[PDB]
């Protein structure tokens, strides 16, 4: 596992083309699945048919996507384990994360422009 800012952890599970990388403000195209700790499924963009998009890097979404997709290739599958402070903290979100929860993402680049 490879451990990045905050204590996010990537595990590489698949490569991408090891060149084509996001930088500061790209506009990222990303198929996600998001686990809580316990293994519990809390969304997917898979099971809506229609993968996310965000700008990185500029705090369009939770710091530990910010760290993570970067460094991720284009094709690239991974999963990013993303501690409270870096998700979304004391508060949680209704409904889907609960305090202090560390979550799991699994990731794939779809696309950078
Ligand atoms: C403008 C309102 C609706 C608008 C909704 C969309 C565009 C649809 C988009 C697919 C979101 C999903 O909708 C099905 C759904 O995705 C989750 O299930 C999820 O897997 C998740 O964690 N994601 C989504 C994928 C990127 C990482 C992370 C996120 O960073 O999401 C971001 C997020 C919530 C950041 C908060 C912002 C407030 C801060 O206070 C907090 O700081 C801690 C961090 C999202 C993209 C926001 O930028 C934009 C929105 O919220 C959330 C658990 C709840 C969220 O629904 C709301």
């Amino acid at each position: 596992s490879e451990t990045i800012e905050g204590g996010v952890k990537i595990d590489r599970l698949s490569p991408g083309d090891g060149k084509t990388f996001p930088k500061q403000g790209d506009l990222v195209t990303i198929h996600y699945t998001g686990t809580l700790e316990n293994g519990q499924k809390f969304d997917s963009s898979v099971d809506r048919g229609s993968p996310f998009q965000c700008n990185i890097g500029v705090g369009q979404v939770i710091k530990g996507w910010d760290a993570g997709i970067p460094k991720l290739s284009v094709g690239e599958k991974a999963r990013l384990t993303i501690p409270g402070p870096y998700a979304y903290g004391p508060r949680g979100f209704p409904g889907l994360i609960p305090p202090n929860a560390t979550l799991i993402f699994d990731v794939e680049l779809l696309k950078v422009n």
